């Protein structure tokens, strides 16, 4: 309902209006009120504190709450304040933080002889636990907690070990303008029944969930020797088996399949691997809403019904959506417990099997040289208010770790039920979720999902409390932990307008990394948003019109791209295409803002694809000419890859990106189950021509999509995926040939990263790009490379050869890197160079790599 007031301090109540009185009832029953207290003007306004947390309403009048009243009792209450009529509620983040911010103890706590449970209620009027006897059995017995300032908690004998239990919490809740007893799941979590319904008493230091050697695990990671040697790669767990025959069916779909380690999918993650990639990026994996933990209670459509429907027919994905609430598929964005990992994932959903397999498939891809990132959700919750299983946050302390617009109502702008981490108890859990992976779980790195929508102060607290755990005190070596995130500034969080945000420019000089938008949509034109058929670097604008300035528009482009290749720094200098040498902070995009604004390459995360939005594939059968051939295309996916494999900074690809992986165009496939997401490690297929992709985000573009689907000469065969995977191999192990591709800071980029094909008059399509080592006695720099004394990648997207000469690279000892003078690509390898003129000849659609040996 209806809340303006804000009740920010124990002594002070803030309202814009233009004599105020306080009402309370304790039984929500408003006449009506238990307690009636005027409020008096505050002459001294609002306090620096108050404006720094909550500065949208700085400009709000100041009222003094009378230091007679019990503030720890009203809170418990319904609350109006009235204005002489003008009423409103109250919203109390600010008095609740003020009087109750805790620090102590949450969840349960196992000593010798005992176990405590601590909750953070202090809205409510009782608590009490309800203790089971397993996951699925009757109520054994119940237990009041007692309150101190605003925590519940109650002692019990180290027998409580292992129950099942809820909280039973009577509370007001402003949804239904009733104290409500709401039976509660513990926010401070680590294990539950099927489903999040219980919650399980686990102590997660017990010795029977560690697997074998897990205490050892800091001595098996693989090595990290900088943030600068990151290579990323971004998998759903589903995904990466649910079709994979060389894992046994009840395995397939979680966390054991990662314990297979000959599988096709194992050894496929090895092959990358051992060719240099150091992180992969789990999709959620902690306790979200959406799948059901209980696998038998699933529903499947059969694949060789589906695969007997037209390729461009409307029949699959109708089919697919019918049961797509009740099926095993979600990304899983929807989060209900933070702590926990999710029941369908794992053998059994019933207690220890979460935790054990969680940590066995931590083990197993680091054994295999992958060190494992977390996509944490903390922006947004699945549900909120009194009822439902889903609802846990939000059922205990209504109104408090869910984010509201200023007439009180919930911020949705996350896609549901916004998170306020501005709130001291929404930064605590935040931050004990983090820990809680990093030493519980020993996960080496966190992607935060809506950075932008995160304080800042949570961001930098969370980076500096990871980073200082160690092996010795805590079995982790925190110092290499890599955090980044998507830091997309809109909505009631843009400008600053809750506190300092983690938006992408916010970030700059924090070491976090944010994903460059900027180089994706140069590479492949466009915006997500924007003109489906829209041309960009990499798919044919001025060069191959699709036929559905633009040499100014390319070379616009082009300069966007350099600035990305470089680190996204704002402070390289690059000659643009006007002639002028321009800051990559002074370099703008189509919305004003500066194409580079990082201080490091460790801050940029460079990429062209992801879960979200269309494939690398997709996107370039859409943008493309529809008469270039499927050959042509795996070409232009390379180049796309090879991009971001050579850049400085952070390389992100998408799992698929190395096999031409398709979703059948489906712009948002987060509920489109394994159909349209599969990932066939047969390389028999790439799921292109699977049928119109959900109506729900797509039916405006099927008029597009149905002549593609349907036209064979799209579809790419095993060769052309093995072709695509083997390039991708090689790439990554050029980007891992030499330190000189990934430098570790702008200083570095700043004095050996050249670019050679700039001005009015470069050169459409080819980007040219040189580094520097030290060469002869007394150099001007450090020697970061034994093998190479300089490199020069050549990213050639015209469809036939250039020869590019070099004045400034002439009279050299380059020669084409050994592995591709080894590759398997027959055009890669007549690439040359002439030391005459310092000509490099690339055919074309081709990246070819120069050396200059020692
Ligand atoms: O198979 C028989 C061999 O068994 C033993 O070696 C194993 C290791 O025990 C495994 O853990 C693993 O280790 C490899 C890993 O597969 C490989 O990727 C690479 O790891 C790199 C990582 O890729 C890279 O990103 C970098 O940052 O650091 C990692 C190294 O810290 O190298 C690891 C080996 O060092 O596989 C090997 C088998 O190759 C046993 O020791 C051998 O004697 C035996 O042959
Ligand atoms: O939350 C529900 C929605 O979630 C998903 O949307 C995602 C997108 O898939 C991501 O791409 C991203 O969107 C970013 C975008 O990547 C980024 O470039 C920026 O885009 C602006 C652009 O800078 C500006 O010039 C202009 O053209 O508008 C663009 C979009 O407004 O910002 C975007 C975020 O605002 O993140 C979102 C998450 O919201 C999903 O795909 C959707 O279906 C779903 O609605
Ligand atoms: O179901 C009611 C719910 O609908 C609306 O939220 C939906 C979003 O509109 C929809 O896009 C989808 O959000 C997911 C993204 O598509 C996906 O890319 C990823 O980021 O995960 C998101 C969450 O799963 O689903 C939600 C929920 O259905 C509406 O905005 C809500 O207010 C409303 O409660
Ligand atoms: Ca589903």
């Amino acid at each position: 309902p209806d809340a303006r007031a804000y009740w920010v301090t124990s002594d002070l109540i803030a309202w814009n209006v233009g004599s105020v009185c306080l009402y309370a009832s304790r039984a929500a029953a408003m006449q009506g009120y238990d307690s009636k207290v005027e409020l008096q003007p505050e002459s001294a306004g609002l306090p620096e504190t108050v404006t720094q947390k909550f500065p949208f309403i700085s400009s709000y009048r100041a009222f003094r709450v009378p230091s007679s009243v019990d503030v720890a009792s009203l809170v418990k209450c319904q609350l109006v304040v009235a204005s002489f009529v003008d009423v409103t509620g109250l919203q109390l983040p600010g008095v609740l933080d003020d009087m109750f911010a805790y620090t102590g103890p949450l969840g349960a706590v196992f000593s010798e002889d005992s176990v405590s449970l601590h909750l953070w209620a202090p809205t409510a009027q009782g608590v009490s636990v309800c203790f089971f006897d397993g996951p699925a059995g009757p109520a054994l017995e119940t237990v009041q907690l007692k309150e101190s300032n605003g925590v519940w908690s109650v002692t019990g004998p180290r027998e409580w070990e292992n129950r099942y239990y809820l909280y039973e919490v009577d509370v007001y809740h402003p949804t239904k303008a009733q104290v409500l007893k709401c039976l509660a799941g513990d926010p401070y979590a680590r294990s539950l029944s099927a489903n999040g319904a219980r919650t399980w008493l686990v102590d997660i230091n017990n010795e029977t969930l560690k697997p074998a050697s897990w205490d050892e695990l800091a001595d098996e990671k693989p090595k990290l020797d900088s943030f600068s040697d990151i290579t990323i790669y971004e998998l759903h767990i589903r995904d990466f088996s649910a079709h994979d025959g060389t894992v046994d069916s009840d395995s397939r779909g979680g966390f054991r399949a990662f314990a297979y380690q000959a599988s096709a999918g194992m050894e496929h993650l090895r092959k990358l691997s051992d060719a240099g990639l150091t992180h992969v990026h789990l999709l959620p994996s902690f306790h979200f809403a959406g799948v059901d933990d209980i696998k038998s209670n699933w529903k499947f459509v059969d694949e060789c019904e589906l695969a007997t429907f037209p390729p461009g027919s409307d029949m699959q994905q109708a089919a697919v959506v019918a049961i797509q609430e009740e099926d095993p598929y979600n990304w899983g964005y929807n989060p209900v417990l933070w702590g926990v990992p999710k029941g369908s994932y794992a053998s059994d959903p019933d207690g220890p099997s979460r935790i054990i397999e969680y940590r066995q498939m931590v083990q197993a891809l680091n054994r295999i040289g992958l060190r494992v990132v977390m996509d944490v959700v903390y922006n947004h919750l699945d549900s909120s208010g009194p009822c439902g299983i889903s609802s846990v946050l939000d059922k205990i302390v209504p109104g408090y770790y869910v984010r509201r617009d200023t007439n009180g109502q919930i911020e949705n702008s996350a896609a549901m039920n916004n998170t306020a981490s501005e709130h001291f108890m929404v930064d605590r859990l935040i931050v004990d979720d983090l820990l809680n992976w990093a030493v519980n779980y020993k996960v080496d790195g966190f992607r935060f999902d809506l950075m932008g929508h995160i304080m800042k102060r949570t961001m930098m607290r969370a980076k500096s409390a990871l980073q200082s755990l160690t092996t010795d005190a805590h079995g982790v070596d925190g110092s290499k932990i890599y955090l980044y995130g998507e830091g997309w500034d809109f909505a009631e969080v843009a400008r600053n307008q809750r506190g300092i945000n983690g938006s992408q420019l916010n970030m700059s000089g924090t070491g976090i990394g944010s994903f460059n938008d900027r180089i994706r949509d140069a590479i492949n034109g466009g915006n997500p948003f924007g003109n489906p058929l829209q041309q960009g670097f990499n798919t044919g604008l001025f060069l191959e019109p699709n036929g559905f300035d633009t040499r100014r528009s390319l070379a616009t482009y082009a300069d966007q791209i350099q600035i990305g290749l470089a680190g996204n720094l704002r402070d390289y200098v690059l000659i643009s295409h006007t002639g002028e040498a321009k800051k990559g902070s002074e370099i703008h995009t189509f919305d004003g803002l500066p194409v580079g604004y990082t201080a490091s390459p460790i801050e940029t995360i460079n990429y062209v694809s992801a879960h979200d939005n269309e494939t690398l594939f997709d996107v370039i059968s859409v943008k493309t000419p529809m008469i270039l051939s499927v050959d042509e295309r795996c070409r232009i996916n390379h180049l796309a890859s090879s991009m971001m494999a050579l850049s400085q900074g952070i390389p992100f690809f998408h799992a698929g990106d190395e096999i031409l992986r398709s979703k059948s165009i489906d712009r948002d496939s987060y509920n489109s189950g394994d159909w349209f997401n599969k990932l066939d490690f047969t390389y028999e297929t790439n799921n292109w021509g699977v049928g119109l992709p959900p109506s729900e985000k797509n039916e405006d573009n099927w008029p597009l999509m149905k002549p593609r689907l349907e036209n064979p000469s799209f579809k790419p065969a095993k060769g052309h995926i093995l072709a695509a995977l083997d390039s991708f191999v090689d790439i990554l192990k050029i980007r891992y040939s030499s330190p000189l591709f990934r430098l570790s800071t702008a200083n570095d980029i700043k004095q050996r990263v050249r670019f050679h094909n700039t001005g009015p008059s470069l050169v459409p399509g080819v980007i040219v790009m040189g580094i520097e080592d030290a060469r002869g006695e007394s150099p001007e720099m450090a020697q970061l490379d034994t093998n190479f004394s300089y490199v020069v990648t050549v990213f050639n997207v015209c469809p036939h050869e250039v020869s590019m000469d070099i004045p400034a690279l002439a009279s050299m000892g380059f020669e084409l890197h050994p592995v591709q003078v080894n590759s398997s690509d027959t055009l890669v390898r007549k690439s040359a160079y002439e030391a005459a003129t310092g000509r490099f000849t690339v055919p074309g659609r081709t990246v070819s790599v120069f050396v200059e040996p020692r």
